[PDB]
């Protein structure tokens, strides 16, 4: 019957295996094909290209090759510089670029052929601050990994002039093994209330150091910025009495979503991560392939065209497809998906709020930008 | 005699005239040609391409065209996304990419064919903090414009856990005309000690609002993050008693450098100045002094590589330039006294981390020098 091709560009270091993102992409396409409710008369196909991390030149070439084969969208690469380059290309040729990871939005940038499935920083920033205020903290130490961490917490960093939060800002070193001297200063400083802005792998690492340092006890409360908090091996810490709170956008309470995360798990020792948990970077890619497909269903006329980066001739159906994608609505692995009319950023979404109880990490409320917290005391 | 071609890629909105950067580039090339000490037997030529702001796709195309014509270096474009794209291309074809503006350095990025003439943020961050500590401030309000402002002041933002600075962080709105409500909060807050992290055009704008608000008086001390502080019309404020302190990397005290900045104003000031700006007309900004210095520093390297010639390279093919590796190495080793002082790059990352700043403050006479800073000495205030 009818057939439509998507492009995929996935970043990696060294060689195989496949990464989580390229896996979720393929997995979503195979699933959707078998669904008879979604794209009934339509069958999805794809080209996948692998590139080095941070080689925007290679990302450009591969994106141009794919636009030449003909594709209805490029689920372009993850990291800032390659992603900005593929987005500029996609904008010139009017093919939608689908992103799954946050990158810094420049105001005066006029690209319009992209949406991003990642929960926008502005909203996450607020939900961190909302949580801090619910715990009634007046003192807090924000610890971040790299520059861009600062940006994800700007709403929080600007609070000390409106509300009554004194706050200290510290930076992690490159390696978490180097983190004892930093943690010792926090300990002497009596900094019991701490937000860690860093990847979930960094968080697994910094917790081990915190244990060694006598800082996983009932005296300490740690808020985690990472959405992959639920991926952390928490067996070493649940009996200790520490408080760990963070957020989760992966909708694991829904039974339909649990069964999908399982089929995924089916297809390291010193990590401190659970093995075979579906991370957020990958649930988002899988959701992106669905949301875009909901749009394809509403545009049966559309077909791919072989476009050449040489020539300034855009894709006929681009403008209309891009518009359908931005209007799309979908219940996926990561809850309500809905983009912002204005900038194509996902600014409205649903978070579960999770905390460490002796039983493990469990849900204790919700957050959404219109309600603030809905804690279930 | 011998001839060498440089490439230039300059960003703009709408159409002409030429911008400061493209002008300083051309001006540097014309000057160097006439110098008989620098590149005596060598004559510089160039291709210039103009692109839209934030169109990395177009920047890629124009860079590829230039590598095809054949060029010994691309004085690639200014803004993050286009600059990162031209840098990746330049790295694959082993032609040096010369930058004049800061952009965020990703650690795990392996590009090695570039240097940056802009004074690195890490060092500027420290010199801000050094100054604050010399004024013995224990309280300070940092006001920034956009996200990346945060990064330029990270050294400062992390101080409140080592030293004894309480500090409040506020953000400007998009337009400075919208800044009264923010300034009113600072006034009620008794925030007399304030660092403005923002462009010099924003700073000219925010000062007018501060005057309106009764905040240009002896009670207020403003430290300015911008290196183009010296470009601000200061006539409205010097009689008032406010304290304005900032830094300047443009070496205006040197007589040779003053005469060069003048010849610039004559061909430039000749074209459009503005009345309601709050900037002096025809002052050479830092963005442009750096481009002009970049063309010189790179030339000092060309003098030491007479064998070198340009090759027509194709982005199609993975075949780099023979002379690239050696030229890039000569550039990173180069040393030069230009409009912006000692130029010297960091062996490690090709970033300009060691440089000399004049420290300037508003006296009734105007903006004047009151010391110096360099990363190895801290402040050398001349009391
Ligand atoms: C496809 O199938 C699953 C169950 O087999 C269903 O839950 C899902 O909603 C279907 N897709 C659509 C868009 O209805
Ligand atoms: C996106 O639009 C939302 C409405 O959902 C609006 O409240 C908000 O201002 C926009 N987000 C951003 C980051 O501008
Ligand atoms: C929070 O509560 C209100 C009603 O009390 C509800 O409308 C809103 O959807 C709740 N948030 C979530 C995520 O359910
Ligand atoms: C502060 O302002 C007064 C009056 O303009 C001036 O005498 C003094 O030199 C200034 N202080 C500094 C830091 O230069
Ligand atoms: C396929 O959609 C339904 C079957 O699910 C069918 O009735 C319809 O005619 C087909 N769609 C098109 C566009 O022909
Ligand atoms: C911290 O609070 C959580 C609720 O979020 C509670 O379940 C836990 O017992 C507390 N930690 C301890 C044991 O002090
Ligand atoms: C070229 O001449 C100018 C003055 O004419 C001088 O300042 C400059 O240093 C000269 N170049 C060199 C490297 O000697
Ligand atoms: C450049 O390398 C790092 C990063 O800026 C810095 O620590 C070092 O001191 C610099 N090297 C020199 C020679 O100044
Ligand atoms: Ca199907
Ligand atoms: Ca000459």
């Amino acid at each position: 019957t009818h057939v439509l091709r998507f492009g995929g560009i996935f970043e990696y270091v060294e060689s195989g295996p496949m990464g989580a993102e390229e896996l979720a992409f393929r997995f979503a396409v195979n699933t959707i094909n078998r669904n008879r409710t979604l794209l009934p008369n339509t069958t999805l196909t794809y080209d996948t290209q692998k590139i080095n991390l941070y080689d925007s030149f290679e990302a450009s070439k591969k994106a141009c090759d794919q636009l030449s084969l003909g594709v209805a969208a490029i689920f372009g690469p993850s990291h800032s510089s390659s992603a900005n380059a593929v987005q500029s290309i996609c904008n010139a040729l009017g093919v939608p670029h689908i992103q799954t990871r946050w990158k810094h939005q420049v105001s005066d940038n006029k690209d319009s052929f992209y949406v991003s499935l990642y929960p926008d920083f502005s909203s996450l920033s607020r939900a961190i601050l909302d949580l801090v205020q619910f715990f009634k903290w007046k003192t807090v130490t924000v610890v971040y990994d790299d520059s861009t961490g600062l940006i994800r917490l700007q709403e929080l960093i600007k609070a000390p002039s409106r509300y009554n939060l004194r706050l200290k800002i510290r930076q992690l070193p490159a390696d978490t093994k180097d983190a004892k001297p930093l943690l010792k200063e926090m300990k002497r400083g009596k900094e019991f209330h701490v937000i860690f802005d860093c990847s979930h792998e960094m968080a697994a690492g910094i917790l081990k150091q915190a244990l060694a340092m006598g800082m996983m006890t009932e005296y300490y409360h740690y808020i985690f910025t990472t959405l992959d908090l639920f991926a952390l091996d928490v067996e070493p810490y649940r009996y200790s009495g520490v408080n760990m709170t963070g957020f989760r956008i992966l909708n694991t309470e829904n039974t339909q979503v649990s069964s999908i995360i399982e089929k995924w798990s089916m297809e390291k020792p010193d990590s401190g991560l659970l093995d075979g948990f579906m991370t957020t970077d990958a649930a988002l890619m899988y959701d992106a392939v669905h949301v875009v497909s909901v749009a394809v269903q509403q545009f049966p006329q559309m077909t791919v065209s072989s476009l050449q980066c040489n020539r300034h001739k855009p894709w006929r159906f681009g403008t209309r497809f891009m518009s359908l994608i931005k209007e799309a609505h979908w219940e996926g692995l990561t809850g309500r998906i809905t983009f912002n009319k204005t900038n194509g950023l996902r600014t409205d979404f649903d978070l579960d709020v999770i905390s460490l109880k002796e039983e493990g990490l469990e849900k204790i409320g919700t957050w959404d930008p219109a309600s603030g917290l809905n804690m279930t005391e």
